[PDB]
């Protein structure tokens, strides 16, 4: 395919996961950019995957798309099932993985600001709940952020499956072979060259210092199954989140409470909407 | 075509060759390697592309090909023709830039130097050696002459340094790069490859790197005497350098053109001089 996804290929072989991240973080350096929000090349439209009973005020969840070369519009598809005639659930496109191949943003707030204006647009009236998973998580709660402080629209939750937030990664850099063997293990077609270059540049956005934190109340939901090796001495595996409002905890590993379990994940959203409500 | 090479672009209309350079470097980190000689994937066999008269103990000259990723036997074709009837010079490969699957990577410098140093006393027999580069390729001839004093036991008669800027002075290079990637996409036969990108990117690293040995050999400077860009005359001397050469030579053109539109003119020098140093 392209040279990059071979590079990558050998790095997840050769246990280099993080070095080969660090590289395309820089390669997408010299990738056309969008600088403001109006310069994004691709449209952001939400997609509707679930509809929920008509009919109010009740929250709508946004999937917020995560990193992953290898995603993109089937991400939600297996969890936003258990969806339907609960919520309306939309996916949000992650800015610079789109179609001529897309604009990668010059920032990370650049990106969010895109993606604010289309989820506004597609929401109305109605409340929003952001939700991510791995990645997505990061970039759901960084989402939050970015709709309160420049939008004036914060959102009325976040849900927050397995985020890894930075102080808190051992467990996920321990593992980053799996992770990039998932990686590969879950293509459908070849990871393309600029997508691998959009995963770097959102990597590098995540590990940089972030302005602060949502007042929205969150979801923490964790997997319960270790994604590889841990020595029980080394600490609690698990992803976390400072103060979440509630916690759930579903069966599966990192990537298959998404899949696998994604059940799980759907009855614990729709039980703390209940109750936030 | 290929990513590397559209981001290669963008670096250069950017202005930032050398941080794409870096880039290169360690992406090249994880293309499949030769650890040991041996294991080198390609025939590192010289092409003679040019022949002494038929008429004992003469020096022959070897071309070490340069890390350009837009070159290759092409390198030294219109030096070659001003050497005919003269010496015989060969043209040696360097390791990583074939086809046929590509070619391995060396996993460090001494490892493609060994390679080529095998080829080379193989296909000279008992002929000294004059050993000749130009720009990144006039870094790997010295390179290799030592390689070939401290582990073959057959230091070179000579070396032949056409426009080195080695690490002590580029100056130059980081003041023309703009006009060094141009150069680069202006001398494309075809689209440099991926592959060959990620070579030239290693070998810049090499070059970049702790290099303690000096060769024995005696080297002859040759100088490009016109600028390949502008340059603040207070910087200093923009000119190509080494340390105590045995002679220094000046010809026509710029650090492209010296050897474009004037090769004959370098063949010259070096016909002057070996003379000198034989005998
Ligand atoms: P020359 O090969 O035209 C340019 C150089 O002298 C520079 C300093 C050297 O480091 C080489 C190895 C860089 C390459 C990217 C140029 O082929
Ligand atoms: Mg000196």
């Amino acid at each position: 395919a392209g040279m990059f996804r071979a590079l990558f290929r050998q790095a997840v072989e050769d246990d280099r996961y993080g070095e080969f991240l660090d590289v395309l973080a820089e390669a997408s350096a010299f990738r056309p950019q969008f600088a403001s929000p109006e310069a994004c090349s691709e449209r952001l439209d939400p997609v509707l995957l679930a509809g929920g009973p008509t009919d109010e005020g009740r929250a709508v969840l946004v999937g917020c798309t995560g990193t992953a070369a290898n995603g993109g519009p089937h991400e939600f598809l297996r969890l936003s099932t258990s969806f339907q005639e609960e919520r309306d659930f939309l996916a949000v496109p992650l800015p610079g993985y789109g179609t001529g191949t897309a604009l990668l943003p010059a920032d990370l707030d650049t990106a969010l600001d895109a993606q604010a204006r289309a989820i506004l647009r597609a929401a109305g009236d109605a409340p929003v709940v952001l939700l991510g998973h791995s990645g997505g998580a990061l970039l759901a709660h960084e989402l939050a952020f970015r709709l309160e402080r420049a939008h004036g629209a914060p959102p009325a939750g976040i849900v927050l499956v397995d985020p890894y937030p930075p102080g808190h990664q051992e467990p996920i850099e321990v593992w980053s072979r799996q992770l990039g063997e998932g990686l590969f293990a879950g293509e459908l077609e070849p990871m393309s060259d600029a997508r691998l270059l959009a995963m770097g540049r959102y990597a590098r956005f995540l590990a940089g210092p972030r302005p602060g934190r949502s007042s929205a109340p969150v979801l923490l939901v964790r997997a319960s199954e270790p994604l590889g090796d841990w020595q029980e001495e080394r600490g609690d595996w698990r992803a976390h989140w400072d103060l979440p409002h509630t916690v759930a905890d579903v069966p599966g590993d990192h990537f298959t409470m998404m899949r696998d379990h994604a059940p799980a994940v759907a009855e614990a959203v729709l039980s703390w909407l209940d109750a936030i409500e």
